[PDB]
RNA sequence: UCCAUGCGCAUGACG
RNA sequence: CGUCAUGCGCAUGGA
C-alpha cells in the first residue's frame, strides 16, 4: 500500500474525526487510499484499545469479491481479520458472529438491513450500527433518500438527533464515503443541481467533499482523457404490415389518435387493454395485444434488420398455432387475424430478403476492421437487438459474442454471472463486446466504443469513455437522424456544471453548511416517516376469500378464494380437482394453459405434489373489474397449505 | 453448476 | 401516478 500525494492530502482530515465525501475520476485507484484510511483508523484504534470495526458497503457483489481478490486482503492479509461476504457465498456463520468477529468486513448492503430488520422487526439474532467505528462506501452516487444504500442513513440520522437532543450521547460511526463523478439529477440550473448535491451530503451527515486541485498535474499524467468525438452513419414492407394494421382497426373499431412506430400507440393499446379486460370482450384486448406485438415489430423494423420481425412473429403465430392445437386436443377473432397474417407471411419473408434502416453502419465498424479493430464494444438497449445482431453479423460480416444481464424477465433465456465472467475474460485475451449498460465491469486498452441508439446520462457516458482509453477511442454515437446527440451534448454540460457547483460548496461558511444539511435531514426523516404512515395504512382488509379469479379472455370462472391455498408464503395453487378438470398442460423444448387458449400458469412439482400454480397477471378479478399483475397488492390473505388434507 | 419463483431498488424514454 | 425498455440486490425451493 502507498500514499500517493493527490490521494494522501484528499485522505487528510478522514484521519481525524470528519465523516466526508471522496469524489474522483476513473485510473486514481482509490481502493488503495481507502485502505490507508481503514488502517489508519485501526492502528488510532489500538492506540487507544477499543472496538475498531469496518462494515464496507457496495451495490454489487462482483466488487465485493474484487475487493477481497486484489486490494484489502493483500494489504492487510496479516495482521487484521477479513471476511468477503455476499448474500450468494454461502457463509455457515451468521452475520452478528462475524460482527461479533472479523474486525474487517467486505460486504454487500442489504446484509446488512436484513440483519437490522431482524434486529427491530422480530426476536431474531439482530444487530445495531452502535457496534462500530467507521462505514466506508462505495459509488455514493446512487444515495437519494428512497433507495438503498441507504435507507439506514437515515436510522444513522435519526439516532443523531437524539443524541442531538440530548446535547441540546451515545457513539455513533465516522462515515467515509466514496464514488465516481457523483453527477447530478434532473436539472437544467446550477441552483437545482447544488441543492441535490446538499441532499447527497446531508444524506451521508458528511462535512465536505474535499476532491483534488492542488495536485492535478500527476493525475492528468496518470489520466489522458480520450477525445470527445461524435460519428453518425444514416420501406415497402413495412408499408405492407401498416396497411394490415389500418385493416384490423376497421376490424375492431379501433381509433389510435396517434400514430404508428411509438410508445403512445402501445400504451393506448394497454389501456384498452384493461378496459376490454374491464369488459370481458374478444376483438377489443385480444387485439390490444396483437397490436402490441405488431408495433413492437414495428419499432425493430426501425432500427432491425426485418428478417428479425419475421422471426418475432415467426415465434408468436407459431405458438398461436400450438396452443390452439393443444386446446383442440378457432372463432371469427382468431381466424381473422391468423389468416390475415398467414395470407401474406410468405412474401413478407420475401420482403424480408430485400435491402435505411437496412443498410446501417457497415462501414462504421469496418472503418476500424481496417484501421486496427483489435478490441470491440457495442452499446444499445436491449437484449433480443444482441442475439439479432450478432446472428446478423456471423451471417454477413470478425467473430463476435453477445452479453446482456440476468434478471427474470422479458421472456428471454437471460445470462450468468459465470458465463460473464468467461466472456470478460475471453475479452482480455473475443474481439467485440454486444452489451446492453451494463458496463462496473473491469475492461480497458481498447478504441471503438459506439453506441447503436442510446439515450443515457453523463455517468454511463464519462465511464464508457473510462474503458477506451487514450489510444483511438473513436466515441461513436449512431441513430437515425429522424436529438441523440443533444444528449452527449447535454453530458458535457452537467460535467462542467458539476464542477462549478463543487466549486460554490466547497467554498461554504461551516455554520450555514450546517443548517442546510440539518433541514435537508430533518426533511428526509419526516418524509419517511410519512412514508411508513401511508404504508401502515396501506394493507388493512386481509380477508381469506372475498373474490372470484377468472380468466380475462373468456370473462369465465375459474377459481374461487376459499380453495386456493400457498406454499413457501409465496406461491398459490388451486387443488381440488374440481378445479382440475378445467385446465390444459403444455410443455416444448411444465405449462398450464386455457380452455380458449389462455396461458395460465405451471405444474409445480414440488413437496411431492404437483401442485397447478398460476400467475395473477393472466386472470382478472371479481370480488368492479381488476387486474393487479401481483398478488400483493390486495390484502385480502390466502391460507398456508395443510398436507393433512392431502391424506391418501 | 444449473433451473424455477417471489420481493425490493435505481436508471432512461414515454405519456 | 401509470407504461415500456435496461440494469442491481435480497430471499426461497429443486436438480
Ligand atoms: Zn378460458
Amino acid at each position: 500500500l502507498q500514499l500517493r500525494p493527490y490521494q494522501m492530502e484528499v485522505a487528510q482530515p478522514a484521519l481525524d474525526g470528519k465523516n466526508i465525501i471522496i469524489c474522483l475520476p476513473t485510473g486514481s485507484g482509490k481502493t488503495r487510499v481507502a485502505v490507508y484510511i481503514t488502517k489508519d483508523h485501526l492502528d488510532k484504534k489500538k492506540q487507544a484499545s477499543e472496538s475498531g470495526k469496518v462494515i464496507v458497503l457496495v451495490n454489487k457483489v462482483m466488487l465485493a469479491e474484487q475487493l477481497f481478490r486484489k486490494e484489502f486482503n493483500p494489504y492487510l492479509k496479516k495482521w487484521y481479520r477479513i471476511i468477503g461476504l455476499s448474500g450468494d457465498t454461502q457463509l455457515k456463520i451468521s452475520f452478528p458472529e462475524v460482527v461479533k468477529s472479523y474486525d474487517v468486513i467486505i460486504s454487500t448492503a442489504q446484509i446488512l438491513e436484513n440483519s437490522l430488520l431482524n434486529l427491530e422487526s422480530g426476536d431474531d439474532d439482530g444487530v445495531q450500527l452502535s457496534d462500530f467505528s467507521l462505514i466506508i462506501i462505495d459509488e455514493c452516487h446512487h444515495t437519494n433518500k428512497e433507495a438503498v444504500y441507504n435507507n439506514i442513513m437515515r436510522r444513522y440520522l435519526k439516532q443523531k438527533l437524539r443524541n442531538n437532543d440530548l446535547k441540546k450521547a451515545i457513539p455513533l460511526p465516522q462515515i467515509l464515503g466514496l464514488t465516481a463523478s457523483p453527477g447530478v439529477g434532473a436539472a437544467k440550473k446550477q441552483s437545482e443541481a447544488e441543492k441535490h448535491i446538499l441532499n447527497i451530503c446531508a444524506n451521508l451527515d458528511a462535512f465536505t467533499i474535499k476532491t483534488v486541485k492542488e495536485n492535478l498535474g500527476q493525475l492528468k499524467h496518470q489520466i489522458k482523457e480520450p477525445c470527445k468525438k461524435f460519428v453518425i452513419a444514416d420501406n415497402p414492407f413495412k408499408e405492407k404490415l401498416l396497411e394490415i394494421m389500418a385493416s384490423i382497426q376497421t376490424y375492431c373499431q379501433k381509433s389510435p389518435m396517434s400514430d404508428f412506430g411509438t410508445q403512445h400507440y402501445e400504451q393506448w393499446a394497454i389501456q384498452m387493454e384493461k378496459k376490454a379486460a374491464k369488459d370481458g370482450n374478444r376483438k377489443d384486448r385480444v387485439c390490444a395485444e396483437h397490436l402490441r406485438k405488431y408495433n413492437e415489430a414495428l419499432q425493430i423494423n426501425d432500427t432491425i434488420r426485418m428478417i428479425d420481425a419475421y422471426s418475432h412473429l415467426e415465434t408468436f403465430y407459431t405458438d398461436e398455432k400450438e396452443k390452439k392445437f393443444a386446446v383442440l386436443n378457432l372463432d371469427e377473432t382468431d381466424e381473422f387475424l391468423m389468416n390475415l397474417f398467414f395470407d401474406n407471411k410468405k412474401m413478407l419473408k420475401k420482403l424480408a430478403e430485400n435491402p435505411e434502416k437496412l443498410i446501417k453502419l457497415r462501414n462504421t465498424i469496418l472503418e476500424q476492421f481496417t484501421r486496427s479493430s483489435s478490441r470491440g464494444i457495442i452499446f444499445t438497449k436491449t437484449r433480443q437487438s444482441t442475439y439479432a445482431l450478432s446472428q446478423w453479423i456471423m451471417e454477413n460480416a470478425v467473430k463476435a459474442h453477445h452479453l446482456i444481464g440476468a434478471g427474470h424477465s422479458s421472456e428471454v433465456k437471460p445470462m450468468t454471472q459465470t458465463e460473464q465472467k468467461e466472456v470478460i475474460s475471453k475479452f482480455r485475451t473475443i474481439n467485440l463486446l454486444i452489451a446492453t449498460t451494463v458496463a462496473g465491469l473491469d475492461i480497458k486498452e481498447c478504441n471503438i466504443v459506439i453506441r447503436y441508439g442510446l439515450v443515457t446520462n453523463e455517468i454511463a457516458m464519462v465511464q464508457a469513455r473510462g474503458r477506451a482509453r487514450a489510444d483511438e477511442s473513436t466515441y461513436v454515437l449512431v441513430t437515425s437522424s429522424g436529438g441523440v446527440t443533444e444528449r452527449e451534448i447535454v453530458n458535457d454540460f452537467r460535467e462542467k456544471m458539476m464542477y462549478k457547483a463543487i466549486n460554490r460548496v466547497q467554498n461554504m461558511k461551516p455554520e450555514e453548511y450546517a443548517h442546510k444539511i440539518l433541514e435537508l435531514q430533518v426533511q428526509s426523516i419526516l418524509e419517511k416517516k410519512m412514508k411508513v404512515k401511508r404504508s401502515i395504512a396501506k394493507q388493512y382488509n386481509d380477508n381469506p376469500s372475498l373474490i372470484t379469479l377468472l380468466c380475462k379472455n373468456c370473462s369465465m370462472l375459474v377459481c374461487s378464494g376459499e380453495n386456493i391455498h400457498v406454499i413457501e408464503k409465496m406461491h398459490h395453487v388451486n387443488m381440488t380437482p374440481e378445479f382440475k378438470g378445467l385446465y390444459i398442460v403444455r410443455e416444448n423444448k411444465g405449462e398450464i394453459i386455457c380452455k380458449c387458449g389462455q396461458a395460465w400458469g405451471t405444474m409445480m412439482v414440488h413437496k411431492g405434489l404437483d401442485l397447478p400454480c398460476l400467475k395473477i397477471r393472466n386472470f382478472v378479478v371479481n370480488f368492479p373489474k381488476k387486474q393487479y399483475k401481483k398478488w400483493v397488492e390486495l390484502p385480502i390473505r390466502f391460507p398456508d397449505l395443510d398436507y393433512s388434507e392431502y391424506c391418501l
